[PDB]
């Protein structure tokens, strides 16, 4: 892209994803798509799948102009890891920490990254 | 109670729920058990029903003692909308940003909790 305001607020949204969600404990299991070969039934039980990679991915594509759809799909990770895991299974514990230092982190950068957004917002 | 560290404990945690999590826009279905007569299958799907209404009965009973309890309870709602209402709902996604708030709000007083906690144990 060209626009910086969007380039600048992709890259912050990467770095939470890097620096800090990708470096939860044992939290390798969420960093890519969920391998079929290990998990052969988690296509036929998660209808709409989500990964990290796949969100670095959109955020590489600048499919993210708000922090809520971010959220969003940091939060389905969560979500299905319930559905398939379970409520208190040690996968769904760890997909709760990534979400817990997103969401803390983007409470912290909230000043930085609402500026941002009004300002991709009104191009 | 006469215990001033449980009252506090139990002051704290009630604070979470009226203050932050009960403030979460549109959560209010999140707010009292769900009532049959608008969701007439519920109870037959969902075996162990929580909602905020109950988890503030506990705290005014005194029925946590740690953070690890309340949270049970806490994710209990989250699991219940994952299961009824599925992974990418509507009410799913606010129940998370309930759960979300009170992790993100408990980091906030980990340090006076913690101390709480390390008090109400050893009596």
């Amino acid at each position: 892209s060209m626009d910086d305001d969007q380039v600048a607020f992709s890259f912050i949204l990467d770095n939470i994803v890097t620096q800090k969600m990708m470096a939860v404990p044992d939290s390798w299991p969420f960093h890519h798509p969920v391998n079929k070969k290990f998990v052969p039934d988690y296509y036929k039980v998660i209808v709409n799948p989500m990964d990290l990679e796949t969100i670095r991915k959109n955020i590489s594509k600048h499919k993210y102009q708000s922090r809520e759809s971010f959220l969003d799909d940091v939060n389905l990770i969560l979500a299905n890891s319930v559905k398939y895991n379970g409520p208190e299974s040690q996968y769904t514990k760890t997909a709760q920490e990534i979400v817990n230092v997103c969401y803390q982190t983007l409470t912290e950068y909230d000043e930085h990254l609402t500026q941002l957004e009004k300002d991709i917002c009104t191009a």
